[PDB]
């Protein structure tokens, strides 16, 4: 067992220090040891580190985000510097051991145990902190910090309204009720070593029944009940792409959406190209139609009639139109560089009628899309118009049927200004440029990096909270918004709330309310 | 690039001497240096030979059934010494570059341009020689000898009756048409690196529309054109299994039968046990739906109402029904030691109605399971009886509606007299043991091993055709039986006939009568 360049011993020890390498630097450290965010860990900014500094920095931690002995140390040292692994197959047994019932289903309760506004609370992410913080709409304070798995990306509602689901990306999930006295922690399972969705069923006849997650390695999904989080099935994603139809080790899972028309879920498997509808009326016999859409699916979201998924191909600069009632490809609508829409943004257009837009990473551009084939078929699947935000490295951009301003983040541009606010547009003139909220700058932080990600708004739709990431140390906050007026409403700051990312309002993730 | 014992050198080398061990030694030699019936190239018997015979024999060949320089050739021989290789992925291009037109669907005749009796004609497969004999069954004489792939392990004719479908274990699918003067091939494709199984769709509405065929190398099936051969589809298999419910890297795809129900093929997947039914429809977006049965799949075939798939899971001792009308799996029927059925042997029991049998393996047995739910209720899907053959090692066992003898024949068995005679059984007179047919000794070839294989009915249903499968060398035969009679009829004897295995009779295999 030898590398290009460093120590080298045999047996047993590659199987093993890299086995530690999955024990909890799988998640933080990446699969093949990539690093969002933080310093890589990549072979050779590693190897000149050294032998002996590599031992030193793994035996007393670091400052900034850092049981095992001398030996496995010297091990851990001598085989990070080694050629990169290959990643566990996580099967069924690895995901039933994992499993862990922490309250049974005739233990919970009937009925509420707080006085808590349920459909106006938001589930706000703590990245590096691995825990969610359950803030309060109206009082802007902090109700529960609930202890989750590592870098909780999303945050989805069971149907009912009652429980929480959580996905971290080192692919653990955990159930939450919010009916409990103080909404703790029902049920947990590791899916996958990677993962990013988690999703309850939600068509007619199915409305928790069951709960499937979607993971980055292995290329699989799993499919659980949605009461007790109990595996039933899971799902390989290797498989023939759809551009070249072809071979592909790692078509990665990405988004998933429940089917409000069919007993489905729609998952979007990037590499490959293929948006699956997952059947699950018969669970241990699944059904599975394979819709080719465009090369590499990322995000996206329903349009204002619950029927088209509007997904993003974000490779391919094409936005493809999944119809959940017809279960077919509608059109791949051409759109400008890197689409990022999140769930999206769904208005009705004065001039073209009921749209979804997206805003972009390569390309700056609210790209609007029409949404309806019945009143307005001269305008459905075809970019129309086309507005324009700050600049490139958007991720989301939000609205609310209530009240009209259309919100664009831009998280990931190099121009700090603009990677610390947002574009603000007005839907009642459309030719109107946006004007720009300085976020960040309200917040009172400081030093720091600053960005503003999510645009996320209050049952009511009168506030809209954004959040400013911050790095793991510095100061970090929530800043809310009064829609109606542009002006800066509240600013939740806490030490606690390291690293706020997503944040998710109850009442509007449950009933997919953009 | 070292192995454990050999000579060693490097990079590139290990790369183009495997692409030169895939280019005529894949289907030859196997997918991991395996071998069937032939001698190893396992890398000790091959270590043993050595660096300087193994140039020597790759240089010359041998008499028993073996272009290169001297520079590659030494290649081949320091590098078939090394570590086994990485079988390659054989995607879309692979594919449809194989795929060649020989004649346009213009060019072909609108009718027959031949005096032969197309339905009793014998599609007979000649092993080690790489192509198919068409015998036929009344003169007795070969008609054609066709070039084809290695070792065309099944042949399936096209619902239609005019198109001859063969492929080869090497992958190598050949279309060849009866309605021609001299039955030549009209299109050819090799759909991946080592396969057992082509079929064409025969359901009601689509005689003919497309062709499948099943891999063992990539872990693949790939539908095509029923007309031209045009790769349309190809889909990967590689899954979890059904019994742990874990990842398999390797789930080779084993028998397939169209449906006569529904527009879909029912595609056998081995090792995760599960039998997909691939909707045919909509083909550009595949409907799979992944039926679970018991691990290890083989082969089977139709009951009598061709309704009810029963298919053999060998390495499970257990037959699965396969409902192809209300699609799901009716039972998981336990039988003896390792059951290979072929298509089966299809009868009307007396006291028990009507039947389907399989001979067996490891043991020997001939399990009856009843198929019939509704006349019969209390005797489906349970071993109701049970007959006894010869002994273990059998391959196939074959009936027919006219008259009255059930043949088992026994390939693999260590007793000589055993292995070169078939046991018939009186139907009408259960009770009464198997009359012992000296098939081989009848044949009058002297030397060799005289395995018996495969009982093949004519058209008519009054002769049973045999194949006298002897080596490559030795003199090889087919024996023809006169079913009421149960004495010999006429012998087929040929040079040409090199390792006569696989007997197909033109209607019955078009028509499914077994
Ligand atoms: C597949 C996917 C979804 C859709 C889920 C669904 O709705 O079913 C999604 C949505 C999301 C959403 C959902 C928002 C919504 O309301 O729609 C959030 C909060 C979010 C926070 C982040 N995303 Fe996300 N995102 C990925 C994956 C995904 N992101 C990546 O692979 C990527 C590009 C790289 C990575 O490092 O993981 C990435 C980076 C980020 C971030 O950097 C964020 C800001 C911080 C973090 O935690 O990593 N992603
Ligand atoms: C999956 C499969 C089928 C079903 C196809 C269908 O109907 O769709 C089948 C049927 C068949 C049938 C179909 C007969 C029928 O009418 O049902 C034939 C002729 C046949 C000749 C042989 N079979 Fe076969 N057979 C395999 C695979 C299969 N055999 C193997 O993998 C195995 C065990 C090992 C191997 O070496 O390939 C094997 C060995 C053999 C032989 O040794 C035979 C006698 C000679 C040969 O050519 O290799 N198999
Ligand atoms: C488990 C056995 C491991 C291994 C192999 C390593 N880590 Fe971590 N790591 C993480 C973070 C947030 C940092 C950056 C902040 C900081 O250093 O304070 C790091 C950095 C490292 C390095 C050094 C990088 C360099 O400068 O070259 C190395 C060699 C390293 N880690 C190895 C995060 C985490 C955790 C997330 C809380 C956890 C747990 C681990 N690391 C675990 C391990
Ligand atoms: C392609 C580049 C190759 C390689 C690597 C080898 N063969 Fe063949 N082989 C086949 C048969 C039928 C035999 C047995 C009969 C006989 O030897 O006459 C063999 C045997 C060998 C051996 C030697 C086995 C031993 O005694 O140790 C080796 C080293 C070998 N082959 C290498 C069949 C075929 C073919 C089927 C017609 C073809 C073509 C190939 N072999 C091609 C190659």
């Amino acid at each position: 067992v030898r590398t290009n360049g460093a120590p080298d011993m045999s047996e047993s020890e590659f199987n093993e220090a890299k086995q530690i390498y999955f024990q909890r630097c799988a998640g933080c450290h990446g699969v093949l040891r990539k690093g969002a965010t933080g310093k890589p860990l990549t072979p050779d900014i590693t190897q000149q580190r050294g032998q002996q500094y590599l031992e030193a920095l793994i035996t007393y931690g670091t400052p900034l985000g850092m049981e095992l002995s001398k030996e496995q140390i010297t091990l851990m040292a001598k085989y990070i510097q080694h050629t990169p692994p290959q990643p566990p197959e996580w099967g069924m047994p690895e995901m039933r051991e994992s499993w862990k019932v922490l309250v049974k289903p005739e233990d919970r309760p009937k009925k509420q145990l707080n006085d808590l506004d349920l459909p106006n609370l938001f589930s706000v992410t703590l990245r590096d902190a691995g825990q969610i913080a359950l803030v309060d709409g109206d009082s802007k304070k902090i109700v529960k910090v609930i202890d989750t798995g590592y870098a909780v990306h999303i945050s989805r509602m069971s149907a009912s309204g009652r429980y929480l689901l959580v996905i971290g990306r080192d692919a653990r999930i955990d159930m939450i009720d919010l009916w409990a006295k103080e909404p703790t922690k029902v049920a947990e399972i590791k899916i996958g070593i990677e993962a990013r969705s988690v999703e309850s069923s939600k068509f007619k006849g199915y409305e928790d029944r069951y709960t499937i997650a979607g993971a980055y390695w292995p290329p699989q999904f799993a499919i659980m009940d949605g009461e007790t989080l109990e595996p039933k099935q899971i799902v390989s994603t290797r498989g023939m792409t759809v551009d070249t139809q072809t071979y592909h080790p790692e078509p990665r899972v990405a988004a998933i959406i429940a089917s409000h028309e069919h007993p489905e879920f729609i998952v979007n498997v990037k590499e490959t190209g293929k948006v699956l509808l997952v059947n699950y009326k018969d669970i241990d016999n699944l059904t599975v139609t394979s819709i080719g859409a465009a090369p590499f699916l990322h995000d996206g979201g329903w349009d204002s009639s619950h029927r088209y998924f509007m997904t993003a191909a974000n490779n391919s600069n094409k936005v493809a139109v999944i119809d959940s009632k017809d279960r077919r490809l509608s059109a791949l609508v051409d759109v400008g560089k890197t689409p990022a829409p999140g769930r999206g943004a769904n208005f009705v257009h004065p001039k073209y009628g009921p749209v979804w837009s997206t805003s972009h990473l390569g390309d700056g551009s609210i790209s609007l899309i029409g949404t309806d084939p019945k009143n307005h078929p001269q305008y459905a699947w075809k970019k129309v118009a086309e507005l324009q935000g700050q600049g490139g490295g958007s991720l989301f951009i939000k609205t609310h049927p209530k009240s009209s301003h259309l919100y664009v983040d831009t998280t990931f541009n190099p121009d700090a200004r603009i990677s610390q606010s947002v574009a603000v547009f007005d839907l009642k003139n459309l030719d109107a440029k946006y004007q720009v909220l300085p976020i960040a700058e309200w917040a009172d932080l400081g030093e720091g990096a600053k960005r503003v990600v999510q645009p996320e708004y209050n049952k009511r739709g009168d506030e809209v909270w954004f959040s400013v990431w911050n790095g793991k140390n510095d100061s970090s906050a929530l800043v809310v918004v009064d829609d109606k007026t542009l002006k800066l409403k509240a600013v939740v700051k806490d030490p606690r709330l390291i690293t706020p990312t997503g944040k998710f309002n109850v009442y509007n993730t449950q009933h997919d309310v953009y």
